[PDB]
């Protein structure tokens, strides 16, 4: 439940002109803006790379959901989702009251002599893309960069911005409207399931229902994600969805967008606009993009493996692309089952072989995907398009365990345990690849006893100067 | 649709007297100043200058179909198509009934002694606009256009008077299909199916000319604009001599007046006849008989207000308006596109001023396929600029869409990112991943390429001191 009280913007269009609902929006600029810059990342400092294998292994199972890169799609569905929500509201001006009858009216004013200059000036939307792609979590940070409830003293509105349904795993078109009811309330403190929402109600009445509450709140947008757990038998076929859709449009009259699988978009062959949820593509414009090698750096980065290689490979990279086919779910699950794995068998460094082995063993249900991607054919990436890892947490939980069973050490961990201070350890760390660790640690340690008042940055040119004199 | 119940009017004209088709029309002065009065534009505040690269960046992209400047041959063009619309309507009222009939009965008038003057004669004008593409004829008519209501019903009449029709031709074109969309266009603007009941693939083109004459006066039709004529296909409409008969017989079939839109290549199809009449849009000339245009001074002076930059040139300099002229040759659409994506080029290399070799970078760079046009129009031979007038920049629209997600980039890149691209060498990225925690960026990526651009071949186990050695107090 997010309540905001409205502030009055000036905008510079007439046709949002003296509408409080577009007006207490935020500006389309800050919502293109805010797309580029709303970033969730992980608090890694040197301390938490020293830390035992079970806390850096919790740590690592965090990146999947704690870390977001935004990329250049997700600015432009931002502008999509902007533009729909304000000009969905351009119709729905409370003091304006008749469209075509301004326009008889300033013709008449151009006939008479009133006005010298006059211009007789004179929708859904469908997200399709694989699964892992990142449909819903940009939805979800897209619409952070609004808020759901905003208040008018002006009037009593209570106008929800943006309500978002998910679909029941094998569920059906009558689960919507309750869910709808049901959200709301979630997001209002309202209790319109108990009422509205009850079984003796047809579908029909429940649209009316809805069409009407979302009337009352002007709803900006309606989004409905995961159409691809609709079940085609329950709901009765892929026409009778199509037609419940499109009816649902009309009757709500707000701005819609449905979230789903190319194999979904099986449904609307019949007939919304369509925007792609593509993967991410490694060579663009016939030249590497960078955009790529920018999300794989930053993830790079979130790396909590002691023997590990700063920099990454263009070898690693390209086996990291080819594995994952750029679906970003498997560029991150990747990663993490191949930091878990380094961390169960030592060897904390990861390479192209570690790739290729979590590839074959943890990722082959979506393998059928990921092929059907790299062979371009459409119609096998629509048959594979729902295939999802089962069981990820589970086997995530199951591979930390895993690593806590082991009783063998690192020689790296056992020259951490050796050393005390923080400090010490890093610099150890530091440079314990460049120096033998037999030779390392005791210098550091001489050098940070017989120095107390001395700065870690001061100590370590000295550590250096004694390593080499 | 844009449907209107007539609110009648009194022209001064005795020929357009008590003509519901004209009355209803609004007035000349409205037509012609609405137009050209109108240059809505964006408004930018001082504030707007300091402000994100990645929202001015989407504002900038906003001034390619949110700027419009009226020149002159806009408000000839204005003037004409007002004038071709009421003119077309006089032998049209539906007053002046059974027209024939009335001279039979003046003449027996006359010959009877009853009048003593009578004048016995039997006004489809024509128009060809004729430009290169990208000059600003698509606009200027969609402008023009939307200062009039494109049906007015009347309804002592009970008549659908269609003011203005609009077919635009295919890339690869056939005669059969301007007619086809005619009634489909109609049938966008008006509630009917005409193609579904007259308009069939089946039908020669010979026989829905007459379908279009029959519909076109029984919804009067002031004016029917038949935009992009270059995009026909001269190999799939059978030669220019029979596209040529097209048009004149539809000019002749038809008895509403006809505007047809095209480049200078497509004037070689009408170039057996001087019929039709020519208007030439011409690009903008830097200089007027000896001295500057003051079109080109105000247009060039107007667009560079629209400026979101920060060290901004305050006024546009001779220097920078002649190499603005010289890429563009005065193309409105090469103007403006020269100018935003020379904005967001700025933009993308961090620098907020306007340089004519930014202008250079980006014509070489971006406006390739339009570069032969542009230079036949600076040699001036007629035949060149023919040849290449049907050139046009593709994909522009695309790229604006890529230049902004590249400054948006710029713009979140991480000082860690920053830094590891200004780093030349993995050792340097190396040391600067070893060094970042404990030292500031300031320094830290200088000291680093300068202690690597002293000492060249020289390990990284070395090089770490000397790096920190500078970095404490030193050289
Ligand atoms: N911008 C992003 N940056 C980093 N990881 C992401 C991003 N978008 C998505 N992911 C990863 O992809 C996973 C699945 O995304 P999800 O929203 O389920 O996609 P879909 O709905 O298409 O299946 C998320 O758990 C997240 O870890
Ligand atoms: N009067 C004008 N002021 C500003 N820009 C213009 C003007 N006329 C045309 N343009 C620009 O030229 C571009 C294309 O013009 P268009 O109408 O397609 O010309 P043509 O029909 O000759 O190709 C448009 O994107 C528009 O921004
Ligand atoms: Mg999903
Ligand atoms: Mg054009």
């Amino acid at each position: 439940a997010t309540r905001i009280q409205a502030v009055y913007r000036d905008t510079g269009v007439e046709a949002y002109r003296d509408n409080p609902f577009i007006e207490a929006l935020p500006p389309l600029q800050e919502s293109v803006n805010s797309a580029a810059s709303l970033k969730s990342s992980l608090q890694l400092t040197s301390s938490d790379l020293q830390k035992s294998r079970v806390i850096r292994a919790h740590t690592i199972c965090r990146i999947p959901d704690d870390y977001f890169q935004p990329l250049g799609t997700h600015l432009l569905l931002s502008e999509r989702i902007s533009v729909m929500i304000r000009g969905g509201y351009v119709g729905r001006n409370p003091k304006t009251g008749d469209l075509q009858k301004h326009l008889q009216n300033g013709y008449e004013r151009v006939q008479t002599g009133e006005l010298e200059t006059f211009r007789f000036e004179e929708q859904s939307l469908l997200l399709i893309g694989c699964s892992g792609s990142g449909k819903t979590t940009s939805l979800h940070r897209i619409l952070a960069t609004y808020p759901q409830v905003i208040y008018h003293r002006e009037l009593n509105v209570e106008q929800v911005v943006y309500l978002k349904i998910d679909c029941s795993h094998n569920g059906s078109l009558k689960e919507i409207c309750l869910n709808f009811f049901r959200a709301l309330d979630r997001a209002l403190g309202s209790n319109y399931e108990r009422r509205y929402g009850l079984k003796r109600h047809g579908i029909e009445t429940m649209l009316a229902l809805m069409s009407q509450i979302a009337n009352a709140h002007v709803l900006g947008l309606l989004v409905i994600d995961e159409i691809q757990h609709l079940s085609r038998s329950r709901s009765g076929g892929s026409q009778e969805m199509l037609n419940f859709f499109v009816t649902m449009v009309n009757i709500i009259g707000v701005p819609v967008m449905l979230i789903g699988t190319p194999k979904a978009r099986e449904i609307f062959e019949a007939d919304f606009g369509a925007i792609f949820w593509d993967p991410i593509q490694q060579t663009q414009r016939g030249k590497p993009n960078q955009e790529w090698i920018a999300f794989t750096d930053n993830l790079w980065q979130l790396q909590l493996l002691q023997r590990k290689d700063a920099l990454l490979s263009d070898e690693v990279r390209d086996v990291w692309y080819e594995l994952s086919q750029g679906v970003m779910d498997i560029v991150v699950k990747l990663f993490v089952l191949a930091q878990l794995r380094a961390l169960a068998l030592g060897n904390e460094r990861i390479t192209a072989g570690l790739l290729r082995q979590v590839y074959q063993d943890e990722l082959k249900p979506v393998h059928p995907m990921l092929e059907a991607l790299r062979s371009g054919i459409p119609e096998r990436i629509a048959r594979y398009s729902d295939l999802v890892v089962p069981e990820i947490d589970k086997r995530l939980i199951q591979l930390q365990l895993d690593i806590a069973a082991i009783q063998e050490q690192t020689p790296e961990e056992k020259a951490l345990q050796e050393l005390d201070t923080e400090d010490q350890r890093h610099l150890y760390l530091m440079l314990k690849e460049d120096y033998d660790s037999s030779l390392l640690i005791p210098t550091i340690k001489k050098a940070f006893s017989q120095n107390p008042t001395m700065t870690r940055q001061k100590l370590l040119p000295l550590v250096l100067q004694w390593l080499m004199e």
